[PDB]
C-alpha cells in the first residue's frame, strides 16, 4: 500500500497531545479542529477543547520537523459560523492569511503564536454554498502570490456536497477527504458495503481534484453509524480504491479514538 493517513486533533481536552500524535509515524496531515465562530458580527474563535493556542506553538513546529503537515480547519459538526456577505469571506480570508499563513507580522496577534501552519482546510456542514466560494477564490489567490500552503475540503458522502458541491467543482482543492460516516446511504453498513463501494465510485470519478481519501471512524463510538473494522476496509476497499489515479489515502475521524483503538496501527502494518 505505502499509506497516507490524515487525522484530525483537538476533540478533547484529555486527548494525546499534538507532539505525541506526530511522534507516532502514522500520520502525513494533521488537522487541527476547529474556527468554529465566524461571520455574522461576531469575531473568530476557536474551539479546540480547552487546549492552550499558544501551547500548540512548539507541538506544530515539532509535528513540522518530523515532515508532518499540519492544517487548521475551518467550521466544524457544530458552531455559530456562517459566511453569507460578500464582506465576511474578504475579512476570513485576511485573517486566516496574516494570522495563520503568513510569518510573523511582529505587533498584532497570533492564536498559535510564531507558527505558520500548512493549509486550511474547510469542514462547512451547515449554511449553503453561501460565500465559500468567494473566500476558495481570495485564499487561492494568496497561494499564486508566493504563500505556498494546502486547501482542503471534508465534504460528507452524498455527492454532489450541498455545502461544498460548487466550491469542489472549482478545482480549488489539493485534496478532498470525504466523510463515509453519519449517512447510511453513502457509509458502511450491516456488511453491506455496496452503498460506500458506489458513493466512492462517484467521487473518485467526479470529484475535481487530485487526491481524493477516504474518510472513516476511528471506532464505533466515534460517529453514529459508519464504522468499518480495518481488516474490512483492508480486504474490500484498499483493491478496488487503489485502481483509482486519484486515490490519496483515509482520513480518521478522530485522533483522540485512534489513540484508544490503535485503528491506524492495524492500517499500516503496526506503524512506528
Amino acid at each position: 500500500a505505502n499509506l497516507d493517513i490524515a487525522v484530525y486533533w483537538g476533540q478533547n481536552f484529555d486527548e494525546r497531545s499534538l507532539e505525541a500524535t506526530c511522534d507516532t509515524g502514522n500520520y502525513a496531515y494533521v488537522i487541527i479542529g476547529f474556527l468554529n465562530t465566524f461571520g455574522g458580527g461576531q469575531t473568530p474563535a476557536l474551539d479546540i477543547s480547552g487546549h492552550s493556542p499558544s501551547g500548540l506553538e512548539p507541538q506544530i513546529k515539532h509535528c513540522q520537523s518530523k515532515n508532518v503537515k499540519v492544517l487548521l480547519s475551518i467550521g466544524g459538526p457544530k458552531g455559530p459560523y456562517s459566511l453569507d456577505s460578500r464582506s465576511d469571506a474578504n475579512d476570513l480570508a485576511v485573517y486566516l492569511f496574516n494570522n495563520f499563513l503568513l510569518p510573523p507580522g511582529h505587533s498584532e496577534n497570533r492564536p498559535f503564536g510564531n507558527a505558520v501552519l500548512d493549509g486550511i482546510d474547510f469542514h462547512i456542514e451547515h449554511g449553503g454554498p453561501s460565500q465559500y466560494q468567494l473566500l476558495a477564490n481570495i485564499l487561492s489567490s494568496f497561494r499564486l502570490a508566493g504563500t505556498e500552503f494546502a486547501l482542503t475540503a471534508a465534504p460528507q458522502c452524498v455527492y454532489p456536497d450541498p455545502n461544498l458541491g460548487t466550491v469542489i467543482n472549482s478545482a480549488t482543492f489539493d485534496a478532498i477527504w470525504v466523510q463515509f460516516y453519519n449517512n447510511p446511504q453513502c457509509s458502511y453498513s450491516s456488511g453491506n458495503a455496496e452503498a460506500l463501494m458506489n458513493a466512492w465510485r462517484e467521487w473518485s470519478m467526479k470529484a475535481r481534484t487530485k487526491k481524493v481519501f477516504l474518510g472513516f471512524p476511528a471506532h464505533p463510538d466515534a460517529a453514529g453509524s459508519g464504522y468499518m473494522p480495518p481488516e474490512k476496509v483492508k480486504f474490500h476497499v484498499f483493491p478496488a480504491a487503489k485502481k483509482s489515479y486519484k486515490f490519496g489515502g483515509i482520513m480518521l475521524w478522530d485522533s483522540y479514538w485512534d489513540t484508544v483503538s490503535n485503528f491506524s496501527s492495524k492500517i499500516l502494518g503496526e506503524g512506528w
